């Protein structure tokens, strides 16, 4: 029903334990997290640098809060400084620099609820972080995700450092993304339900300002499992990991139902990030704990942290004149 295309995946590295949060910094490194390391059957997740080079795995933080090892999940980088913003489903969002400090941005939402766990985030232009929980309150109470009952949750943190519970009763809310129209200007938050076919869109009026939520995709197949991670490519192409399969969903700006599929010479991939200023994405999978790289057909969408580099900057918005 839908193409196919096969281009040539080259391994990165792998024993990655649940392999995700693939993200580049202001400076082009190259991270992922490994949310299943475990020390006596207990999490101790790491946030790790790859270096594409030599292939060398350095641990960068191995993240703890009060004795609760983390889960780290997924990460976005930030423009302001060399930071990185990694979703965990123990700790909630932490901000980890690259020397291995971090802070857990917080135990307690805008409405003085206890923060859930998260696992995905993207930033709009505007500077806020769009974030998906998919576990239930953070360390120290017991860990649970949203496998079964409809408490996973969305969070805007906004350029006020406000973090702001948006939207809520999804079955493992997972991948997230922001729709720029050609202005520069937020227009949509896409996120991935992974528990169902289904990827959700929200109109963006404002800074954790959402309404007019429907369904925006379906994806396609019958195993376990749904969208994970996905990224924007140049076009407004959706690119969607599909964690029940071997391919990547290839949605157009609009949605429905997908219009090409990336066969992968792997199943359950779990997330996806270009590297900045090329067609390059790299993506982690489940069933091999490992990174691999591929040639997509156009660059991708400029990133938040490449947005205040010369040659970047001042180039994202478009008005008349």
């Amino acid at each position: 029903e839908i193409p196919v295309i096969e281009p040539l995946f080259t391994k990165v590295t792998e024993d990655i334990p649940g392999a995700a949060g693939p993200v580049f910094d202001k400076n082009g490194d190259f991270y992922i997290v490994a949310p299943y390391v475990e020390v006596n059957g207990k999490p101790a997740g790491e946030i790790l640098r790859i270096d594409l080079k030599t292939g060398k795995k350095t641990v960068i933080c191995k993240p703890e809060v009060n004795g609760y090892g983390g889960i780290p999940a997924g990460c976005q980088c930030d423009r302001d400084a060399n930071q990185l913003f990694v979703a965990d489903a123990r700790l909630g969002l932490l901000v980890v620099q690259t020397d291995g400090t971090f802070e857990e941005i917080a135990k307690k939402d805008s409405e003085g609820r206890r923060m859930q766990g998260c696992a995905y985030c993207a930033f709009d232009y505007e500077g806020n972080l769009w974030i998906t929980a998919p576990a239930g309150e953070v360390a120290p109470a017991d860990f649970t995700i949203s496998l079964d009952e409809k408490f996973g949750s969305i969070y805007c943190f906004t350029t006020d450092g406000q973090m702001i519970q948006v939207d809520t009763a999804f079955q493992f809310p997972a991948g997230i993304a922001v729709r720029h129209m050609n202005d520069g200007r937020p227009y949509q938050l896409i996120v991935a339900e992974q528990r169902t076919k289904k990827l959700w869109s929200y109109d963006i009026k404002g800074p954790a300002k959402i309404e007019n939520k429907k369904v925006w995709g379906h994806i396609p197949g019958t195993h376990e499992g749904g969208a994970s991670g996905m990224d924007f490519d140049e076009d407004n192409n959706l690119l969607v990991a599909n964690w029940g399969s071997s391919h990547i969903e290839v949605f157009g700006p609009d949605g429905g139902q997908p219009k090409m599929r990336i066969r992968c010479p792997f199943e359950k991939p779990s997330a996806l990030h270009f590297k900045p200023q090329t067609k390059t994405i790299f993506v982690t999978e489940h069933e091999n704990n490992a990174v691999w790289k591929f040639e997509w057909q156009r660059n991708g969408k400029k990133q938040y942290c490449e947005t205040l580099k010369f040659g970047i900057f001042g180039s994202l918005e478009h008005h008349h004149h």
